[PDB]
């Protein structure tokens, strides 16, 4: 059919030949995987510097390729573009899937904010620029919400800064970013992503503070249950705080959409001198 034809087209696009990729040094290395430098040889002869994220039955491999094929299709300047996938195999017979991404030398937004409070790192980020990060994230999420794609792990550490200082959402799926209903019922909608966006806005306005100082992760459900939310950052605009506070309304139906949030943020940014 057409649904099957559309899937088969996407699956053709996503896979990269292993010989077109050259691996470099290890950048990061945790439990779930490793991030590495790479070179990707392109159609025009020249090479491109890339980031390579390396991630066990073939059902999960087909599921990975299917999911990768969907993400490959995203095209928006505030959503990270998946360049493609490679599947290398181990000596034991376990497949190692690899995800190829544009290299972003400025790194993740959370680290950038924290560095901005240190002498050697980037200089003090003014209110206009912090709000521009929030607008950029809202635009990326508005795009994903229109395609009925849930991010699931939205946070400042999963937003990446491009060379022009544009922010894009990345690292698609952290107790303190999860909505109250998603902790209770184990269910996740676009309004759960909106909650996470509010928490991400708070990270940006505090220049990288961990959410809910003095509240443990195991204490989080009961804390939210009694109506408590993230406190207004020092020297935060009342209008900005009202926007992020609207993201944490108890009833998910009362939370605004990403399009509504994005307009409110652009208007607030335009009003600043
Ligand atoms: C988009 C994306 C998708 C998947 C995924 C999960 N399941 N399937 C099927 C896929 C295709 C996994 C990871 C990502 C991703 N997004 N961002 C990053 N990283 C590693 C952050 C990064 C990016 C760029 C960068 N440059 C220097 C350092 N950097 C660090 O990883
Ligand atoms: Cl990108
Ligand atoms: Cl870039
Ligand atoms: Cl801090
Ligand atoms: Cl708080």
């Amino acid at each position: 059919g057409s649904h099957m034809e559309e899937l088969q087209n996407k699956l053709e696009d996503v896979v990269i030949d292993r010989n077109l990729l050259i691996l470099g040094r290890i950048l990061g290395e945790g439990e779930f995987g490793s991030v590495m430098e790479g070179n990707l040889k392109q159609e025009d002869g020249t090479s491109l510097k890339v980031a390579v994220k390396t991630m066990s039955s073939q059902r999960e491999i087909e599921e990975f390729l299917s999911e990768a094929a969907c993400m490959k299709d995203f095209s928006h300047p505030n959503v990270i573009r998946l360049l493609g996938v490679c599947i290398e195999m181990s000596s034991q017979g376990i497949p190692k899937p690899m995800v190829i991404l544009p290299f972003m030398k400025y790194g993740d937004l959370h680290t950038y904010l924290l560095y901005s409070r240190l002498e050697t790192g980037p200089r003090h980020i003014p209110l206009q620029t912090l709000l521009r990060f929030m607008v950029d994230i809202a635009l990326g999420m508005e795009y994903l919400s229109n395609r009925n794609f849930l991010h699931r792990d939205l946070a400042a550490r999963n937003c990446m800064l491009r060379d022009d200082m544009t922010v894009c959402v990345a690292d698609f799926g952290p107790v303190k970013w999860i909505a109250i209903e998603s902790l209770a019922d184990r269910v996740y909608t676009s309004k759960s992503d909106v909650w996470a966006f509010g928490v991400t806005m708070w990270e940006i306005a505090t220049r990288g503070m961990t959410p809910y100082p003095g509240v443990q992760n195991h204490e989080m459900y009961d804390y939210l249950l009694h109506g408590h939310r993230l406190k207004q950052p020092e020297d935060c605009l009342d209008e900005l705080y009202e926007i992020m506070y609207s993201c944490w309304r108890t009833d998910p139906l009362d939370r605004p959409t990403f399009s509504v949030l994005r307009l409110q943020l652009e208007r607030l940014l335009e009003s600043l001198p």
